């Protein structure tokens, strides 16, 4: 019979309160623009039909893939060469939650639908963006090989192989398939050590014949993202009969191969480590050492970078998703929690100064975004076979415009987003500061910002009038501006004076340029970065003065894209040869040689 | 007899190149402005000795510390709530490198350097912030701690305590000392889950009196650094004898309290959890659970704020000092690797591209870099009691705007100098992506952008002299402008045209009848932004005019950094109280 | 134009040879006397069908189960107290294969099997038994659930519950239930920090009567596993309207809860931390803080120890299951690796050392594997109502015996098994370690090899019945022996002499005059270890005996068992009381 001790046992007083976090809405629905810009530009039938889907996915957003995108990140992949009786297997180890991400994209026709034969290219093409664009920020990375498999296919059948050769056939029926029981990835292994952006001067992967058509490659892949992948596109160097190769792009040739037999063993790889990367973490990214892997060359010897071009503006585009997910969804987070902070008495969405931060994000993101639905219309009319000529220069001048542009963009965005939540912007185990990390592979991987800079002033060098035709598809969507409202009149005349800039320095660039003093190289940033302001304000405009759909926001936004920053941020005088003097004693000074 | 096997064991071949990664060069030497800016600003003889000092420290951190920061983020802390025997004990497990850092840190006098008597106290701010400056990158984020240790030396100080309270005087005594067997560190835990920033709103700790001064402490504090220091500072709301306490600003007062008692045991706190950090990884950040934490009462009370207040213009400075460093870091390395990696055939340092990329990234960085040693200059100042009006009126406008301006260049600035490195700078094990996830923590702690920019215009609203000292003290800097040089003279135009219109909308935003349709804090960062450029601007192009020690990219760099940029980005027509009607719209739109 | 350098690129040559692991084969057609066992103890048509149900979950557990049980290992249980908003949550994160396995429980009657209506309890126990001896050792510790699950049933059901109380009516129901969607599992929350085995005198919790039989609970539950399961049964003191309670057995009452609410929130429980264990890696165990539970009392106000009680025979024998689980399946790997690799030119398999290491290994295996099944007959008995006398005090006293002998002889057992494969054998990543790390859990839990030693001496103190009844059934079970054989004739004659020896000695220690001088308990061990090997032997030599199913090792192991180790090892002078203070000087020795 002693004291009772109830009370000696007692849990942790810590005052009651706790902040309540943000909450995912509905991606399609809580989209700002993203119905509306597909009222504009699907058909009425269509558009039922493409709402409804996309709408319908997204509670699935919310419902499921999420979650499984987080338990991606949680339960990162592993390697381990070896089985414990000395058997090598590089047996790779990754999370259910990234094969059930597979499976869903195949049931949701991730990559079916930018290939259904039963409907118009050009819609297809809008709504498979439109749905990567809802998948990518809760895709667990599985967005990356979604891209690669969407390039594999655009690969396979520009090269006119699908019905004539055996493996890819295959593979394009398999890439494209609804069946998650059945249904491929690829993947893409360009990069080596020497250089990725440089395949011509990096690749040194080497093929031997074995029989026809069908050769042995050795070699060293330096990245080698999603190896769970089924099949692979990469590059290799023919060795003719005299044990020989030849340098640069016309050493290059195009194969195709099974990254597993039959009996689930690697085909001729060796995965040598997975990487440790700042974000895609989900993502199995290996270096892969191949010997004797077996491969089978497809399109013509020595003409491999021509091959791959055929998918650039696949892969770029979904790269552009992406950044631009990244960037919606953090501000999607960050407004709904600015509801539910209290700062100083009152929620965050009460003070002008968290809105105009805010604010100045959404503006840059549409801008971005309609240059995104732009591009998806344009490759869809390409491969319908409807592009006029104005258009189908677009579609080339766009897409590595597109993909440097929103890269760019992405981490200050997001890295400003993630400062909305103060301390927890910065806490892992939030899910924010992922969305962080990722963004940041936008602007490295599939090319840097400034060597797309370089391929859009190549896109020009090639020349058909790409900059007459630039200036045709700007005045196109000028022409129905909505002037009588005096800030789309201002709007309308910004962009006009940007393009008449832009054009004057590009002649007297042109002209100049055989006298020495001059290069254009050195500024093709800030010439790619005015293509795309202007583009996107063009856009903005064209958009806002849509009245069946148009809101006032989308006038207040045209303008402040338009005029409330500079639509070109370039001088003649950053064009002189003399201008490179200069910047390398600023970036030398006292370099310890 | 067998025929032998020895051609069947053999390494794998995996084609002989592999690139060479960046070199850490002495970071003091290779500094394109920091010898330079020590020159002008520091009589010959200090010059000569501070400089020999950081020279050899340079030294020291390639040799050493980079090594030992590095391993602190590859050996994270750790907490332990139980022993194996059901005893509650916290144990705070961290690496061998985090605590031979701090003993670097006394050693080398990272806070001494700051206090030492005999020093000048412009000479030694200017030396102690240069050295901060080359140590943050390198720290493993033991940078934290020194801040909020120089910060507790500050406060204690200005508290006039040194020689009458027996703590505070042990406490400075001992978070000053080079003996790093005897030094201190100390932590600062103010924000709780209602509010950081919004402490005055969001304290929700409570002190009970023990006996006059000394008092039990009950609270949860939501992000506690550095809980490996020894001593802390700390807010909390004093019970009255009715068990009752007073809301707002005006309940708070300021505590100094031992972390562990004696026996090594804390006193009357409990850690429940380490934060999972984006970065600052290497720093161990807890939440705490205060329950009879015994504390002395400091200041007066209700005085907690104010109290406080005293330190941070050097918590801020310190802070900038990070984001400069992380910006330094990887522009310094960077322009390394570019001499190393060959792209179509070139080095990158031969591609036109991208140097030109690196000379805006160093462009701004100068700028900063320059704002900074302003800040210490008019902080040293401050501290001889030799301040001029202008510079004590500068110090305090000065010390927000640059924390907040360098805080918002760090993230894009780190993110492109990591893009320089294509792959590879995504890639953890080089470190180069720490600096990106470290950087990302200067614009969000001791003050978001937007908070501090409230601040900025707080220090000069409604009080006219600020800004006609601000514009004093620009002219001043323009003053001595090289006009010969027709560059320098359309940056010095370009400030003065930048400066002026500012100060014409702010007095037109400061017109009574103006203010029911006006909104000036929806432009709080535009203004603080165009302060900070039109500062650095005057600054650097006073810099490039001594001829004594500029060269030529110095005026290029002036030149560029004040007539290739705007330096105002403000129009009148954003301080309407209508446009926020219309953000509110554009950011809303759809909402659910 | 240049040379190729396909040469350059080359994976790394190893020498070609690496050695074949051990295979799993079917466990059920593999084991030496598991069917043969079945078939004498079953009548036909019951042996097929279960034998049928067997060889199919055999099959079952080389194709999926052994895969599921290695990645709950290499996947281990974590507990996060909060979210990352400040909520306390206590998230148990467990991974899908342990899930995975309890449904395969569920869908495969492991518990189900043991209550079915429509068989004969003898049959169903046996077949039950059966199955958890081939699960065990694939289950990744999912078998300790099923034990704490049974025990569940068992102890609802026999307080005559079913029907009656709606929570214990419905956990009974789900328990055990074959719907992988509905099946729930137990956990049972006896251990505290004072006591463990002493749970009278070690029993801190405490129940506040909310109304009618239903209480809160407060308290610590210092090992708790299984917290993943749906309920658990637990001891708190009842706390009367003068807020006190009663110490010793007479104060513990018994209670049923739910673990989490319709909400999947804990009910009033923390989880304090996850234990670090040596084995048993795959199970989640916790620490708990009972603040509020809410909890029906069951069975009688202070009856609460007799409550739990009657699920021993069932927990013991489970836990007997897992013991020789181990010992079967190192046994079983060892033996096809032996036919594997080769060592001076043979395979292991053909060393006469080898073997007969494995052969003593084996003989001890089938002797406690009878023992398993002997008591799973009389369990299965009992239940049915149709138990002798005999038969009623041999569960009593072969449950205690069983569960501390199998206990005893598993580490060792395994550790040896281990070493067959050389250094393999201690290699992680082979799987084999697992085997040893879990195995000893058994031994300890659910009483000490010595503290059951003391439950055998209180089965049979001072009641000279159960001795008797022992004498009894030996003589059945050496009634039948094939005396004809020398070997069988040999055993049966040493079975007899030491079950002799033993009784005199027990006999002789029970007379109250030499009592003074005399401590039994000292002695329990050897005490407890004879019973077991008496008995073992008795039902090796029976079933050697029975020619239908035995074959010539079946003899073989009986003469082995029976006379090449002792049966008793128990002298009359390790009875005395000096021979105490002799220990103790032994043992403390130079004790500082
Ligand atoms: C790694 C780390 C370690 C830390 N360590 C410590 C430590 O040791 N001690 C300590 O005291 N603190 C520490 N902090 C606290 C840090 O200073 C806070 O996180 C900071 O106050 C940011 O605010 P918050 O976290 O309370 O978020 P909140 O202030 O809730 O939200 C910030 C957001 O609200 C906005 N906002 C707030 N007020 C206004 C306004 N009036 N007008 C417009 N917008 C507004 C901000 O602009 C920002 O977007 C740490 C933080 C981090 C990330
Ligand atoms: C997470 C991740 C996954 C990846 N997965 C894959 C994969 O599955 N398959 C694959 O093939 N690749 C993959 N990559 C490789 C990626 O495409 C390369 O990193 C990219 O090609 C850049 O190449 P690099 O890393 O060799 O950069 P480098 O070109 O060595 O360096 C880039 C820097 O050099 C500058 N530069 C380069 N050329 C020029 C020039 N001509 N003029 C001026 N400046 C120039 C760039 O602007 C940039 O600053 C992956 C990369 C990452 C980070
Ligand atoms: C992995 C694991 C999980 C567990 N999970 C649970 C669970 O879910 N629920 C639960 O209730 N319990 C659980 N237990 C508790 C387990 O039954 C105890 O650990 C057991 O009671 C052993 O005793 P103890 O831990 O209290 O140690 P103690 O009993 O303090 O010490 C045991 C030692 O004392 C000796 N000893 C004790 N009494 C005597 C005596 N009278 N004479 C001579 N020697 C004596 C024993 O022989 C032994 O040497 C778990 C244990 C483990 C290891």
């Amino acid at each position: 019979t002693i004291t009772a001790r109830h009370t000696q046992y007692s849990h942790a007083k810590t005052g009651g309160f706790s902040q309540t976090g943000p909450t995912l809405h509905n991606p399609y629905k809580d989209d700002p623009i993203l119905d509306r810009t597909l009222r504009r530009l699907l058909p009425e039938s269509e558009y039922m039909r493409v709402a409804a889907d996309l709408s319908k996915f997204g509670d699935r957003i919310t419902s499921e893939v999420e979650h499984l995108g987080r338990q991606a990140e949680l339960e990162q992949p592993r390697l381990e060469h070896q089985d414990a009786w000395g058997k090598r297997v590089d047996k790779l180890i990754v999370c259910n939650e990234w094969h059930k991400l597979k499976q869903i994209c195949a049931e949701e026709g991730v990559i079916s639908i930018g290939y259904e034969d039963s409907v118009d290219p050009f819609v297809r093409r809008i709504h498979q963006v439109a749905k990567l664009f809802l998948f990518s920020p809760s895709a667990g990375l599985v967005s990356c090989p979604m891209a690669m498999t969407d390039g594999a296919v655009k690969t396979l059948t520009s090269l006119n192989l699908y019905g004539k050769h055996k493996l890819a056939t295959e593979a394009v029926d398999r890439l494209r398939s609804r069946d998650p029981s059945k249904a491929w990835t690829s993947g893409q292994w360009m990069t080596e050590k020497k250089g990725g952006s440089d395949v011509a001067g990096g690749c040194d992967t080497y093929a031997v014949q074995i029989d026809k058509d069908t050769y042995r490659l050795h070699g060293y892949k330096w990245f080698s993202s999603a190896v769970d992948a089924d099949v692979a596109l990469t590059l290799a160097r023919i060795v003719d009969s005299d044990g020989n190769a030849l340098e640069g792009s016309r050493g290059l040739s195009l194969f195709l191969l099974k990254i597993r037999d039959e009996s689930g063993n690697l085909n001729g790889i060796q995965m040598v480590r997975l990487k440790n990367k700042l974000g895609t973490k989900q993502l199995p990214t290996a270096e892969l050492l191949l010997d004797g892997a077996i491969a089978e060359r497809i399109g013509d010897q020595g003409r491999g970078v021509a091959g791959i071009s055929n998918m650039l503006n696949i892969t770029r585009i979904h790269n552009a998703v992406a950044s631009l997910g990244y960037m919606r969804r953090i501000i999607s987070l960050a407004r709904d929690y600015s509801t539910k902070r209290v700062v100083f008495g009152q929620t965050q969405s009460k003070w002008p100064l968290h809105t105009t931060t805010l604010a100045k994000m959404e503006v840059d993101t549409r801008g971005s975004m309609l240059l995104l639905f732009e591009a998806a219309r344009l490759l869809g009319l390409s491969e319908a076979g409807k592009s006029s000529d104005v258009e189908a220069m677009m579609l080339r001048l766009i897409t590595p415009v597109l993909k440097l542009y929103a890269g760019k963009q992405a981490v200050p965005m997001v890295s400003e987003g993630i400062e909305c939540f103060g301390g927890q912007g910065y806490m892992e185990d939030t899910g924010l500061p992922t969305l962080l990390r990722d963004a940041q592979v936008t602007p490295i991987w599939e090319g840097t910002t400034n060597v797309l800079s370089l391929d859009v002033l190549r896109v020009f060098s090639g020349k058909e009038n790409i900059l007459l035709a630039f200036g045709k598809r700007v005045e196109q969507l000028l022409g129905n501006t909505k002037t009588e409202d005096e800030k789309l009149k201002k709007s309308k005349e910004a962009v006009e004076s940007a393009l008449k800039q832009l054009q004057k320095l590009l002649v007297k660039a042109s002209d100049s340029a055989i006298q020495g003093e001059t290069r254009i190289d050195s500024v093709a940033r800030h010439i790619a970065f005015t293509i795309a302001r202007i583009y996107s304000g063009a856009l903005l405009i064209d958009h806002a003065s849509d009245s069946s759909v148009a809101n006032q926001s989308d006038i207040e936004v045209a303008y402040r894209y338009c005029c409330e920053q500079p639509l070109i941020d370039l001088r003649w005088e950053w064009f002189a040869s003399e201008r490179v003097k200069a910047d390398r004693e600023i970036v030398f000074d006292n370099f310890t040689a």
